[PDB]
């Protein structure tokens, strides 16, 4: 349900409108051919343009389906690529990628079959790319196009840009709404901070750290942030919209409680993926609860309340005794320095959480108090039932030793040595990132599931940055305005917007 008036507002504007944007972009062929989406589609119709880049573009494709491709049909996908591109009289042949390659590939093919095996062949494709190819591309009127794109991203967000439908949660600083844009009629989550509290409340740091945080990652498995404005009243987060409920629900009211080793498994895969990506940052999460990790309307899940997330600077360590009573790792209890680890140690309390119905340290129908349950996680070995397999037992107690030293997750490999754990034997992690792997439960889709200061003025502008880039280009293209907007000219000619001549 887009506006009436909404190729009017995305309308392109006139390519001499963007030579501003021309000489400042940097010119970087992975942000302006991969990282952003638009980008990434506008070069790959150049080279859909020129017979020579096709073949490279197709082969490439074939690599991220053959990455992904089940185990025991690796071979069969393997062997159709090399016949397709690695053949050297194929109608679509890799040039590029010389026969002192190619011969290693088939050699790999005559061997066991790896998902990484055309790894050697992809780089050697993309290391031509950013050659001439991408430098023709800058010269194109595609990459004119995608400067047409930036400007409209680059367009102030106001109030007026999105229209919000109903106030769905309450929290600390203000409160959570349902927001949609109104040019793509697409649905967020907008989070309301209501000024005169921060002000009063004097946390207007943790406003922009949870703000920069949001806007710095770009999971699958973490809320995005997609847009941060202001207005006379409030300071508005437009994140990720997740309306499938939460994970306690689930482990609670739709439980045994808790859940099947397998149907744990795939949220626990779902939410180590998002603390990689966090960790990539040096970011740690510190809020890991049943309640803070939201379902979709696939079934996929997301970690949510990033309130309590700092960034780390690398080789540091930070202080806090921050979080939820019975979430909180030994070392933070402690008021110690500490790294990542609380979010590995949160992690093992999530899946000893999903299995048993009750978390590792009080009982479901346990009536404890603070002190105590703080003694068992500082002093008490958690106890499992016949609801865990070994690994399952094995993965839990590794995450929960209390000695963050020897904690599964914290040595220099990071998440990585979670990933190969034997918990995760079954689980292919190319193919849960690539969404291939089905979620255990899918929301039904009607269902329900519950001052002139000044110096004001300095935290105002740094907060509201506007639209996030990579967000901004998927919105375009999930609402299908790019599919519509992005025409040329009648056989490869240009459009008026791209012509200099007759503005
Ligand atoms: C299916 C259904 N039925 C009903 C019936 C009645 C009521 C609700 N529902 C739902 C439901 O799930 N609603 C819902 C939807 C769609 N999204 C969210 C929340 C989020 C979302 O999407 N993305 C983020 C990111 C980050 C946060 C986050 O930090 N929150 C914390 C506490 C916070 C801190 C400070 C604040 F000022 C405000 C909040 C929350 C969210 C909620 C709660």
């Amino acid at each position: 349900g887009k506006s009436k008036k909404w190729k009017e507002i995305l309308k392109f504007p006139h390519i001499s409108q963007c030579e501003d944007l021309r000489r400042t972009i940097d010119r970087d062929y992975c942000s302006l051919c991969d990282k952003q989406p638009i980008g990434r589609l506008l070069f790959r119709q150049f080279c859909e343009t020129r017979p020579g880049l096709e073949c490279y573009i197709q082969f490439l494709d074939s690599v991220a389906e053959y990455e992904v491709t089940p185990d025991e049909k690796l071979g069969e996908k393997g062997k159709e690529i090399m016949t397709k591109y690695l053949t050297p009289k194929s109608p679509v042949f890799i040039a590029q990628v010389g026969q002192d390659l190619v011969s290693q590939t088939e050699e790999k093919l005559l061997q066991k079959p790896c998902k990484e095996l055309f790894s050697a062949c992809a780089q050697s494709v993309h290391e031509y790319l950013r050659g001439e190819p991408f430098h023709e591309y800058l010269d194109s009127m595609f990459f004119d196009r995608f400067l047409q794109w930036k400007w409209l991203e680059r367009q102030p967000v106001t109030k007026n840009t999105f229209r919000q439908y109903r106030v769905l949660g309450k929290g600390g600083f203000g409160e959570v709404c349902a927001c949609q844009v109104r040019a793509t009629g697409k649905m967020y989550a907008c989070k309301r901070l209501e000024k005169k509290r921060i002000k009063k409340r004097k946390g207007e740091s943790m406003a922009l750290n949870e703000k920069q945080i949001l806007e710095k990652v770009n999971s699958q498995f973490v809320v995005n942030l997609a847009y941060a404005y202001e207005t006379k009243d409030a300071l508005c987060l437009v994140l990720t919209i997740m309306n499938g409920g939460d994970l306690k629900f689930h482990i609670y009211n739709m439980g045994n409680p808790g859940f099947e080793e397998e149907r744990a498994l795939f949220y626990a895969a779902e939410i180590l993926c998002g603390l990689e990506d966090l960790h990539r940052e040096n970011t740690v999460y510190r809020n890991l609860k049943p309640e803070n990790i939201l379902l979709d309307d696939y079934g996929h899940i997301r970690i949510s309340d990033l309130g309590l997330a700092v960034k780390i600077p690398e080789g540091d360590l930070i202080r806090g005794r921050v979080g939820t009573v019975g979430y909180m790792a030994p070392e933070v209890l402690n008021n110690q320095r500490y790294g990542l680890s609380p979010d590995y140690w949160g992690l093992g309390c999530l899946i000893y959480e999903m299995i048993e119905g009750q978390s590792p340290f009080r009982g479901r129908k346990e009536k404890v108090k603070r002190e105590e349950v703080d003694r068992r996680v500082l002093e008490t070995e958690e106890v499992y039932s016949h609801k865990f397999s070994e690994e399952a037992k094995s993965i839990c107690k590794m995450l929960l030793t209390k000695d963050a030293k020897q904690r599964l997750g914290c040595q220099e490999e990071g998440a990585a040595e979670v990933k190969r754990h034997p918990f995760f034997r079954n689980m292919n992690f190319k193919r849960l990132e690539a969404g291939m792997l089905d979620p255990p439960f899918v929301p039904d889709p009607r269902a329900v599931y519950c001052n002139l200061d000044h110096t004001d003025d300095d935290f105002y502008s740094k907060f509201s940055t506007g639209s996030v880039s990579i967000p901004w280009q998927n919105e375009m293209i999930e609402t299908e305005c790019f599919k519509e907007l992005n025409v040329f000219g009648p056989n490869g000619t240009l459009p008026p917007d791209l012509n200099r001549n007759h503005p």
